[PDB]
């Protein structure tokens, strides 16, 4: 067993979770305020996705010092370029340039309801979807461009990290 | 008018900001700052940076319908470019004898910023967390004073700039309480 063993898992039970959460904001009466609030809402997705990527980045690879500085650009360039947006906008049932764009409002939209009217819901969402879209790029990422001698480890940090991200959103939704 | 007190801000927001970077300075951790972990801090930096001030481009842009899109790129970009950070940077004394361009001294307030959020995020350390805040709403001051000055909106002019030049005098009071917590 190896970090193959479940990757095609992740990919189906990330839509299973997202897919519930999405589903249970479309009943929130909130859902509606999803003027070009739109490209507002863009334009911080954009940020917000951004600094959570450049997070996520600096949270893996610090651990391991055979990763030169060039990998933490290269993956957080890999981790929110359009192509890999509209990747995930694909998988999740939501051309490459407008998917990210909708990604990137939608994660902006969420973040600033929840921060308008306290609706906890749509800020999970937006934490489950970058949470995702990190892991989809990291697992294409690193098969590209191993690493020295911990691909293996690394990969394994970052999926086993997701698998249980994956649970915490499925403990965090019951309470809605 | 906003005017009048503008030269006021720059004075009381270096001293607020002096104190607590002095305060940093007397903390074990300061030196857990300043392998590559300088521009780790800087990659780092650059994002926060990013969505903080994209966050108060919405917060102050969107009361003003007046106030077109093109503006909120348009401040976005004034406000985290080389040269505002630069400003920033002389403005706060930050390297008085040494000799850097302008685009060094960018790099070394988002490698700061970045790096005082880190140290906050890992160690606890929230004076750290506070002193990059206050720098970043400081930038944020800066650039929209400026650039609304350059850059006048229908009607509303004055009243925005009112309105972050207030929200600014009310954060450093805010940093003023907060960092006494500290010496105290």
């Amino acid at each position: 067993s190896s970090s193959t063993t479940l990757h095609n898992a992740m990919q189906y039970t990330a839509f299973d979770v997202l897919s519930s959460i999405l589903n249970l904001m479309k009943a929130d009466p909130l859902y509606d305020l999803l003027d070009q609030e739109y490209e507002k809402n863009e334009f911080y997705g954009d940020s917000y996705l951004e600094e959570r990527a450049s997070s996520l980045v600096l949270k893996f690879l610090r651990k391991y010092e055979q990763i030169p500085f060039e990998m933490y650009s290269g993956l957080r360039i890999h981790t929110v370029k359009n192509q890999t947006l509209g990747e995930i906008f694909d998988l999740l049932h939501l051309e490459k340039k407008k998917k990210g764009d909708l990604v990137e409002s939608l994660i902006g939209g969420c973040v600033l309801l929840s921060q308008r009217e306290n609706a906890t819901l749509f800020l999970l969402f937006a934490h489950a979807l970058i949470d995702y879209i990190f892991y989809h790029s990291s697992y294409i990422y690193f098969n590209a461009n191993p690493p020295k001698l911990v691909k293996e480890e690394i990969i394994t940090d970052i999926q086993n990290w997701f698998k249980d991200k994956l649970f915490y959103y499925r403990s965090s939704l019951e309470k809605y």
